[PDB]
């Protein structure tokens, strides 16, 4: 994958406070996503959502996302622009209450 590519997806993952690389028919990206937006009402208006499987660059943004972080799976989670990781990380800092303090300023 480029730099030009790496830059980019970047770019992507920090214009919105909540950032979601998903695919379709994922049972923890519909986990990950039923969290922030269902469970915990995290305005969607603040956040991006990346359908990766619906989108023509769909695989390099996924390998893209790799370089970044070498996380290979989806979802894959940033909130901030900081990596929180995938729907594991996203639960044990749902439990640990740590989650809560992170979303803090997406409610700001």
């Amino acid at each position: 994958v480029s730099q030009e590519t790496v830059a980019h997806v970047k770019d992507l993952i920090g214009q919105k406070e909540v950032f979601v690389a998903a695919k379709t028919y994922c049972p923890y990206c519909k986990a990950t996503l039923s969290t922030l937006f269902q469970e915990l009402n995290v305005p969607k208006s603040k956040a991006l959502v990346l359908e990766l499987d619906e989108m023509s660059n769909g695989s390099e943004i996924q390998d893209a996302l790799e370089e970044i972080s070498g996380q290979k799976t989806v979802p894959n989670v940033y909130i901030n622009g900081k990596h929180i990781g995938g729907n594991s990380d996203l639960e044990t800092l749902k439990k640990n209450g740590k989650l809560a303090e992170i979303l803090k300023p997406v409610f700001q």
